[PDB]
């Protein structure tokens, strides 16, 4: 049988075997034209480079994002990119392997149709599925009851569940993602003196970003520490040298998810997301609910946010109750790991979308069986 | 097919067959008329000297020279320095035969034209090409990323590549060369008590510049070291006797390279244009580029240039990065080098200019298919 | 009171007292220094020229430009050429006179604090105040909704503003500007044999710029039109004489603005960038900043710029609503105007920087009251 | 102070006090040694005759210059004109009297030095100074602005000046001049039948040329009126008698100068040699070197030399500038009257080399203190 697990994602694809522990190949999700004159003979170069190559390659280059948010707006990006995890990563053939795909909730409707007509005509695979990344976030940590925040670089979401009942009415989705965050890192980098504005130049501040961030448990007094003293700062040195400082800017990047007012969106933060999707919830199942809070997803690896959302949420909620975050230390696969759980269970070896019920209905089936 | 190699360059003709290892022909590019009254009869004597025979009757003849700087001013002598380089030299017939010529970059758009106008109606080659000096002389080294700086007798310029991608937005070009070296080198000997104003002079000044000057590590010592002492002192025999002496004249004249203020120029030095260019590129890039410089031009053997521009490039780039810099043993016959590389690959046949596409579309056919 | 207004811009100054029509002292800002010999005595002369004297001795000196872009890189020659438009052209003391600054949005923090510090140390001024250029050039139409593109020598830059608020995250700023279409201009005149390396002759080439080239409405057939016909051709006579002739480069050097792939830079055109400004704005003040669209700046005044930006933005908006363009007939000076206009109100009178205030708070009183 | 003025130049030695209007003692640069037996006894007579007693005792002693070209080659002899100008002629101590000195461009290093030796010890000067010719030349005129073309009897050379700056790369000298115009005249008189081989007879032959030659605005119909009638005929009477005649051989020997091929030099004319040096200059100040053309020197004062000159330069320069010579009335004694001039400043006084210097640094001090 030998199922596969595919996590599309955001800016990053994650694919593997199922029943293992890690994926296999992690890699950016690129796709790179060349942009100059291109003088010289015999070379044999390409025309599009996809993967760590462009990465590589990036500096004569132009790179180009295919997904965005949450719909794909490239298909054949994205059927370049399907091509390279199939032959020339995994090196497997889909003829003889069902795959299991993620998908954020809220979205288009023909976003799904499109990728099952795509994986049942042009790779021809025998059975897919399409889960919700947030639902496979809790097979991980062996639970049933909790609510999960899965935030990425597309777009962060929320969804309670209680005891294996899912509560459709209090999802909520908020776009704000770490692609934003590292935008309003690249435009505060510019009152200091420095210019970023080649898309070559967005994974150097992205790379920043990475290593430098962090998140400050009260704002008021550490703008004023950093504002008198000279010890938060640390030094990043370019490829090419001409190494660079950074002051108070370091703490701030990462304090727009609690006030996405800096940006200039009118929505609330991610704590009192959480709040009201509590509060949405019914009255007797709040206390297990306050209690089984999970963390998932790149964009929460900052230091500090655990302890900065148990104040604030401990700020909201009433004094007689207790509060936990449950910040797992691996953060990132949560999601490939739950894919990894679910498609080996004989119990969902019935639930596989055929190729006699496709070739039957036609690509109006996945709404039936799926969710 | 045997296919022609032709570098006209300005001061010396290279010319040979395509896959040999060196230039079959090498003679001044200088044409001569008689100056004096002309007594007797029955010499049988010629009206004009192209080649080594002006060279050898220089003391009663002009010597006067077509090229200048990169654009040709006499084309009744080219056609006799061709013709001379066809049925003289070579002796070959170019009826069936390919040739392949060079051109300096940043050239009136009229000089392609007339080239191709006067081989293809004159000469009527079956078929033509146009290629870049500095282009060509990646090819001879058998590389693919790195700057050139390839200086002649007319004009000296600068290219960068990176990996079989030119950045046309990034090449300088500066007039200063060895013909006003050797004017310099001709003004400065008047202070001593030498005058060396006739144009058949101007060989003997030549030959002494390419022979006893040489280039200081640094300036100010070396002139309170000449100032001084009388170690740096060589002797030169004129035709007729009457030797020379040379002092600190020795290690003036290659200086003007690195302060061409010494013309009355304003532009800076070699060391600064090839920095200006290397900063002009991308940020990513510039680390292979500065790793991977390439010398190349007749005006770069004088010894020690190579650990004078080791200094001066890492006396002005940051510390971190590694500079080195490639002076090939033989730096004359580069170009024609990689020329010859050039025109004999299988991939290379399908580029040519035919007589069939210039007779259809007319002269204006070269600036498509050229670069 | 009187108020004084001073617009540095980069490469024209414009100085003038508050309330009045026009600017009074229009002058380049360079500042030059002796090149030469200097032979000869009882001269007296000066060992800096700056303003029009440098103008007419250029061909003796070396032009240097302080300001560039928009941080300002020689604050010695930015003092002297503040101290020369003070005391040699207004004719004024600045001890009793407030004065009034303009500067780019998105530029170093320490950019205003060092400009505080030199007029209110070194000038001794009672008050001063710094404002955007883009949100004066909103005053002198006399309007208060629309998006304003001001394109000068040093950056463009857009901003919209809607009934009197501003939209900090719409700004949008390229440092394409006309130094470099000069620089395209002079790179792109040596294909017709015209060599121009010298600083005193980049003012030749700006001439030229500002005299004949234009923008066309289509490129591909008035290319057409310029290969096969020529009518299109203008005579422009040097100093010396040696006149010379413009074909096709007359309507190409402007079309960078539209097509910024002709030096190498990523970004899109202007029009393109006043779309992506206008979709980043909310959904129901689109229509209104469709049909108040405003243009300034010196570089703007391209005969056919307006009808060639009408034409891209209707070709992208929706066919629905209705475009237009508001060319004033004075486009040079409408950032003094603006400011002049600005420095007369009476509810003005109260957002002055005194230097009470600047002796208790120091030079960091700047990014509190300004903006 | 009261300084004194020398001007040595070649075959005529012009001496005076500073602040004067004309030179106090001429005299020709002439050392004569007697070549007969010599019978009798009590006569008295000298071993060596220097100045005008040679030339009134030419007949039977030999005339020999010391002088010749710019550099000196006879140092006794010019001790011995020096004793003779400043005891004989001038009456005068030099032990108490500053003196100037001229010196012509692009001359050996020693020639200065020995200079700089013989007045500091032989005579004990206690200050001195040399300036170059063409330089003193404006300073007659009273102008700031223009070439200067300074020809006399050893070498014609030529430099501009822009408002008192040189420009030393643009300097041009050539050694045709006024001697070797009479050896010209002594050999194309001997197709006549008069024979001058003398030394003594020279001074016949430049007599004849300072009297009858005169400049022809065009030659060869010119030649033709010659060739045909009888009225350019005039006559001269030996000191002897025996009359002799000059037909077309008056204005031919002046017209070697502008060609100077009539000897066998290979250079170009006075017109184009101050052409290309107009052309070597900036390309904004050639407006004004055109019109401030000037005109110095013995051998300048040929009849129409003026108007050849300009039909020449106008033939050459575009049609749309205007050209002028300014000939002024006095033209030997331009370069002494300058001199007079600069040595009059309160502002020159700070320039004389003293005595102490010249102790403590050596003959070297000459090449920092001067040019
Ligand atoms: N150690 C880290 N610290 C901060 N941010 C990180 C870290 N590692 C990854 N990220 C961010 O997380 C994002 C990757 O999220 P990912 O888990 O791949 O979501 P998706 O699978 O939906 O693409 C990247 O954009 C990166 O900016
Ligand atoms: N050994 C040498 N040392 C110094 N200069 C040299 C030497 N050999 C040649 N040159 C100079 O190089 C010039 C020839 O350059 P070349 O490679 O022929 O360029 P091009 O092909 O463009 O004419 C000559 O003018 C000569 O002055
Ligand atoms: N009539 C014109 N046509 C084209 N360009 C012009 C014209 N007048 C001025 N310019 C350009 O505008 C620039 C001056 O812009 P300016 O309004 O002074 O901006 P700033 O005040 O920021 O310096 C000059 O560099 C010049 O090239
Ligand atoms: N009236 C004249 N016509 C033609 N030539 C003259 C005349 N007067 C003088 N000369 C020439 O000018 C020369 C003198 O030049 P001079 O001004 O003394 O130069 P220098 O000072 O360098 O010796 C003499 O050789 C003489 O032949
Ligand atoms: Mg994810
Ligand atoms: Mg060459
Ligand atoms: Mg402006
Ligand atoms: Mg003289």
């Amino acid at each position: 049988t030998t199922a596969l697990v595919c996590d599309n994602g955001s800016g990053l694809v994650k694919a593997g075997f199922a029943g293992d522990d890690a994926p296999r190949a992690v890699f950016p999700s690129i796709v790179g034209r060349p942009r100059h004159q291109g003088v010289m003979v015999g070379m044999g170069q390409k025309d599009s480079y996809v993967g760590d190559e462009a990465q590589s390659k990036r500096g004569i280059l132009t790179l180009k994002y295919p997904i965005e948010h949450g719909i794909i707006t490239n298909w054949d990006d994205m059927e370049k990119i399907w091509h390279h995890t199939f032959y020339n990563e995994l090196r497997v053939a889909p003829e003889e392997h069902p795959t299991l795909l993620t998908e954020a909730p809220l979205n288009p409707k023909a976003n799904r149709e499109k990728m099952t007509q795509i994986m049942f005509e042009t790779f021809n695979v025998p059975a897919m599925y399409v889960a919700i990344q947030a639902v496979l976030s809790l097979y991980a940590s062996g639970r049933t009851t909790g609510i999960v925040l899965d935030s990425g670089d597309g777009v962060t979401h929320n969804v309670p569940i209680y005891e294996g009942y899912a509560l459709p009415h209090a999802i909520m989705r908020l776009d704000l993602a770490g692609r934003d965050l590292t935008d309003y890192l690249m435009k505060i980098l510019t009152e200091r003196g420095y210019s970023f504005v080649t898309t070559a130049e967005r994974e150097i501040v992205r790379d920043i970003k990475e290593k430098l961030c962090y998140v400050a448990l009260d704002f008021e007094n550490e703008m004023a520490t950093a504002a008198s003293s000279s010890s938060l700062e640390k030094s990043y040195e370019l490829p090419d040298g001409q190494v660079i400082t950074i002051g108070n800017e370091r703490f701030r990047c990462p304090e727009t998810l609690f006030q996405p007012s800096f940006i200039g969106m009118e929505s609330a933060g991610i704590h009192e997301t959480t709040y009201n999707s509590i509060m949405k919830c019914d009255i007797d199942i709040r206390k297990d609910l306050y209690a089984n809070n999970v963390l998932s997803g790149g964009t929460t690896m900052y230091p500090g946010i655990a302890d900065r959302m148990q104040k604030e949420i401990t700020a909201l909620a009433p004094s007689t109750m207790k509060i936990k975050i449950i910040p797992p230390p691996e953060r990132k696969y949560s999601v490939w790991i739950g894919g990894s759980i679910l498609a080996s269970l004989s119990t969902f070896q019935q639930m596989w979308i055929s190729k006699q019920e496709y070739d039957e209905a036609g690509p109006s089936i996945v709404h039936r069986k799926c969710f």
